[PDB]
């Protein structure tokens, strides 16, 4: 859920997950992907793309367990569903981590009618 | 659609959505409904609610049609649930225009620890 992606996002990046990356770019935030801005952008279009590819849970509502060992994200779920959910989250937390350097605050809020359309996944 | 009320809100209040509203109090945002801060949060709570009742399409998904005719937002479908979504966003966008008055920049980012449990739709 939205819970444990926040987290992720915090132990990963330091940073407030829904003021970085609530509404970020064509990608992070709300409804649908849209060409990446940048390398930022970029991993949220990449943790969209997991989503699809989920089957039988819900990746907004539906809890997951895992752990911080080692300064790592280390998912405890046996669930394919859930499995796969925690990994998708992590990914995406880490690739944000990993970006922070060209992080731009321009495009927070960034506006939808000026993202062009998505290639499909 | 998210874009439908987007669109919307820029349309009566002229701010940028998801700058003003993205992350707003209790209730506007993607974490579900808590007691409103304000009046600008009881907007986004009886929004919530409003969602809640639909039955037969998907409100963040499902795309429809309106006009702006007199500045005034006309909803333009006949089927019933697109019909009272689009109420649902055209009422919580003219709610949040009329509520700029006590809008208060401080609960921008407002923690949900701090958010007391709604009461119920
Ligand atoms: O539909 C929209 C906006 C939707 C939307 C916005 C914010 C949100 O947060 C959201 O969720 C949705 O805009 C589209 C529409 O008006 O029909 C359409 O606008 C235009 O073409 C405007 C062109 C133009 C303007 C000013 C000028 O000076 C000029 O020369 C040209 C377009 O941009 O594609």
């Amino acid at each position: 859920s939205l819970f444990e992606l926040g987290k992720m996002i915090l132990q990963e990046t330091g940073k407030n997950p829904a003021k970085s990356y609530g509404a970020y770019g064509c990608n992070c935030g709300v409804l649908g992907r849209g060409k990446p801005k940048d390398a930022t952008d970029r991993c949220c279009y990449v943790h969209k793309c997991c989503y699809k590819k989920l089957t039988g849970c819900n990746p907004k509502k539906d809890r997951y367990s895992y752990s911080w060992k080692d300064k790592t994200i280390v998912c405890g779920e046996n669930n394919p569903c859930l499995k796969e959910l925690c990994e998708c989250d992590k990914a995406v937390a880490i690739c944000l981590r990993e970006n922070l350097g060209t992080y731009n605050k321009k495009y927070r809020y960034h506006l939808k009618p000026f993202c062009k359309k998505a290639d499909p996944c």
